[PDB]
């Protein structure tokens, strides 16, 4: 069971907070239209399975991510990064968000996700 280590990437510009990541075999998912990253999902140094997801705030809006494929431990990440409460229904992975890809968000949002085997 190999394992990644999270990388430092809070206070980092956008891109190079990305490349980091992806460098350390794991996905990094942006959340927001600004250009330098203000929080992390996973905190740095910790072991995770590779490939697994990291999600990076950024400064400025809040916009709302494609959660297509996300696992429920993902669209749970991201309640927590945002203080955006997401509504889950079913198992599996998302096959449906009820707010487009790249909408700006505030905490007056909710989020509905169904999930399909
Ligand atoms: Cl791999």
């Amino acid at each position: 069971a190999e394992y990644s280590k999270v990388p430092d990437v809070e206070g980092q510009d956008k891109q190079k907070a990305i490349d980091n990541v992806s460098a350390k075999s794991l996905e990094p998912v942006t959340i927001g239209s600004g250009t330098q990253i203000k929080a992390q999902s996973i905190k740095a140094g910790n072991k995770v399975l590779p490939h697994s997801k990291v999600l990076l705030l950024t400064d400025g809006d809040l916009t709302m991510p494609d959660m297509s494929g996300w696992t429920k431990e993902d669209v749970i990440a991201f309640e927590n990064l945002t203080n955006i409460k997401v509504n889950l229904k079913g198992s599996g992975f998302v096959s449906h968000q009820s707010i487009s890809k790249g909408q700006k968000l505030t905490e007056k949002d909710k989020i509905d996700v169904e999930f399909s085997s």
